[PDB]
């Protein structure tokens, strides 16, 4: 890992764009590119700077946010910015929204998957996101990239794994906690135990006592066991990244379309038990049947 320093007068500051899980973000030029510049706001985010800064250096991968330097004066993050949004807004954030597949769901999946295997693999000691969720993954290229983003923890309460927050010890399978969390989301456009809501503590009691999101109408048998087995109490019957993204990877053959990009307006109703979801499955059932026919 090799970060340029780089001198704040060259660069050019425009418009916030927004604030990540910490720190404060707006769109930039430098060298007549394109980058985002993220700022610490109060200095009681020098440790969520110093931290996102240290592990950002060791990391590059194509679904992770290539960080391009920083600066001293003042101190702030230079990262490569490009047209799009988080993956929040886009499942359920400001009208109209965009329509998207199921093949747009599982690739978006498969790709957070690519991205966190990269980081559960780092030598010598694993990088756990842990905070996984939708507002910090971005979503570009039309939405069909996936990037992650937000790696200052080194809000939540909904993607969070039950260990996490009861204090105990945990490892790099809190994140294939929230991968599922995720999965299921992607498929309902649902935001995960919204009907709780109250404040944070209501979810985090209702996940301790195993609570999960509800199963999901049609949804084919292999993704509903990869899902529930990323949710399981105990972190050692969970899956690894690697797994999931070698099943995902196989999944894809009956997904085809990841690649068009979000140009279909979208007004959706939203609607207990069994949730129906917002992506449709009936052609991966008709290309699974020609394949075992
Ligand atoms: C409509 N968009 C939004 O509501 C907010 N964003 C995403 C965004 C902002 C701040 C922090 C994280 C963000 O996205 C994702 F990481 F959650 C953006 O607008 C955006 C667009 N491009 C980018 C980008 O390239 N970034 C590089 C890392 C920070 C954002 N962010």
């Amino acid at each position: 890992g090799s970060l340029h320093m780089i001198d704040y007068k060259e660069i050019e500051v425009e418009e916030v764009v927004g604030r990540g899980a910490f720190g404060v973000v707006c769109k930039a030029k430098w060298r007549a590119k394109d980058v985002a510049i993220k700022q610490i706001e109060s200095e009681s985010e020098r440790k969520a700077f110093i931290v996102e800064l240290r592990q950002l250096s060791r990391v590059n991968h194509p679904n992770i946010v290539k960080l391009y330097g920083a600066c001293l004066n003042p101190v702030c993050l230079v990262m490569e910015y490009a047209e799009g949004g988080s993956l929040y807004n886009v499942l359920h954030g400001a009208e109209p929204l965009p329509y998207y597949t199921a093949a747009h769901a599982m690739s978006w999946c498969l790709q957070c998957s690519q991205g966190v295997a990269y980081l559960h693999s780092m030598q010598p000691k694993a990088l756990i996101h842990r905070d996984l969720k939708p507002p910090n993954l971005l979503l570009v290229a039309g939405g069909t990239v996936l990037k992650i983003c937000d790696f200052g923890t080194a809000g939540s309460a909904a993607w969070m794994a039950p260990e996490v927050f009861e204090g105990s010890n945990y490892s790099e399978k809190c994140d294939v906690f929230s991968w599922g969390i995720i999965l299921w989301e992607v498929i309902t456009r649902r935001k995960p135990f919204d009907e709780i809501g109250g404040p944070a503590f209501r979810i985090m009691w209702a996940v301790h006592n195993g609570t999960r999101p509800p199963l999901i109408k049609n949804l084919p048998k292999p993704i509903e066991s990869l899902m529930t087995r990323c949710w399981s109490k105990d972190p050692s019957q969970r899956p690894s990244m690697e797994e999931i993204v070698k099943i995902m990877t196989h999944l894809m053959r009956y997904f085809p379309g990841a690649d068009e990009p979000l140009q279909y307006p979208c007004q959706h109703s939203l609607p207990d038990g069994r949730v129906e979801p917002y992506v449709d499955f009936a052609e991966f059932y008709r290309l699974w049947s020609v394949d075992h026919g």
